[PDB]
Order: structure tokens, then C-alpha cells, then sequence
């Protein structure tokens, strides 16, 4: 019943592994990654991730179709689009790389989802803005802010918390 959240891994292999371990060692049914993986080899490291993967395309993600195939050879369930609007554990999700703010803003203001997830900015935030649970797990790589993070969301109690690496 635990969903893993992460973003902007920017090829940092170490922190990527540290997150892939932290996730396994827990429930974590699925892992949302809205970030810029940035390079194809990042996808191999994930072959070691127990849960499945719902990813979004970061704007730096060059190999757009290679990433998709690869993510699948790793698992048929794994999905990756520019925008993913799904329902999970009886909850409406809108996931996207922080990329396009206009669409992000409207997903929140709209009132069609319960939970909204994005990244891009590298600034982790965790706020409730009109019933909407808005989450940016921050930068797994820790490059711009120097604070490397990821996060786990409780789909049951609607509870969440950051994890520093
Ligand atoms: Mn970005
Ligand atoms: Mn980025």
C-alpha cells in the first residue's frame, strides 16, 4: 500500500541505487518517477527494483523511445508518457515532470484529482491546496540544492514523508 515517489535522478548512479534499495526494503507496490533519468543506462539499474514503474518524461530525456522499450523489457507493466493521469488505491493522480507549469497549475486548480505529483524544479514541496495533495519529491541527485531526496506516500492514511540519502 506504499507508493514510492522520485524524480530528477540526473544519472547519479549512487543515489539511484540508494533509492532502489530503500524502496525494496519497504512495501512500495509501485514507484512513480517523474524526473529526468537522463541516460539509457539508468534503466538497467532499475532492473533491480522490485516494484513496477510509472514514469514521466523529463525535458532532458533525449532517448525518448529507447527509454520506453527498455523500461518495458524490465517489466511489461511499466509506463512512461509526458502526462500520466491514473487512479490508485482509490485516488486520482496527475503526474508530470514540472516541465509545463500551465498544465500543472490547471491540474491542481481543476479539482479533478486528489494527488498531484511533479518534479523538474528540484525543489521538494509537500502541500495541500484545496483537498489536493501536491507533491514534488525533490531531486534524487541532490545537485542544485545539495539535499538529495525521494519519498514514500501512504495511499491508505493519505500520509507522506521525505527521505534524505
Ligand atoms: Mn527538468
Ligand atoms: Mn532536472
Amino acid at each position: 500500500m506504499k507508493i514510492g515517489i522520485m524524480s530528477d535522478t540526473h544519472d547519479h548512479l549512487p543515489n539511484i541505487r540508494k533509492a532502489i534499495e530503500i524502496f525494496n526494503d519497504e512495501n512500495v507496490e509501485t514507484v512513480i518517477h517523474c524526473g529526468d533519468f537522463v541516460s539509457l543506462f539508468v534503466i538497467k539499474e532499475f532492473e533491480n527494483l522490485n516494484a513496477n514503474i510509472i514514469a514521466t518524461y523529463g525535458n532532458n530525456d533525449g532517448e525518448r523511445c529507447k527509454l520506453k522499450e527498455w523500461l518495458k523489457d524490465i517489466n511489461e507493466e511499466n509506463i512512461i508518457d509526458d502526462f500520466i493521469s491514473v487512479e490508485i488505491d482509490d485516488l486520482k493522480f496527475f503526474i508530470t515532470h514540472g516541465h509545463h507549469q500551465s498544465v500543472l497549475e490547471m491540474a491542481i486548480k481543476s479539482g479533478l484529482y486528489d494527488v498531484v505529483i511533479y518534479g523538474h524544479t528540484h525543489e521538494r514541496v509537500f502541500e495541500e491546496v484545496d483537498d489536493v495533495l501536491v507533491i514534488n519529491p525533490g531531486e534524487c541527485c541532490g545537485y542544485l540544492t545539495g539535499i538529495p531526496t525521494i519519498g514514500i506516500l501512504d495511499t491508505e492514511k493519505k500520509e507522506y514523508r521525505e527521505i534524505v540519502l
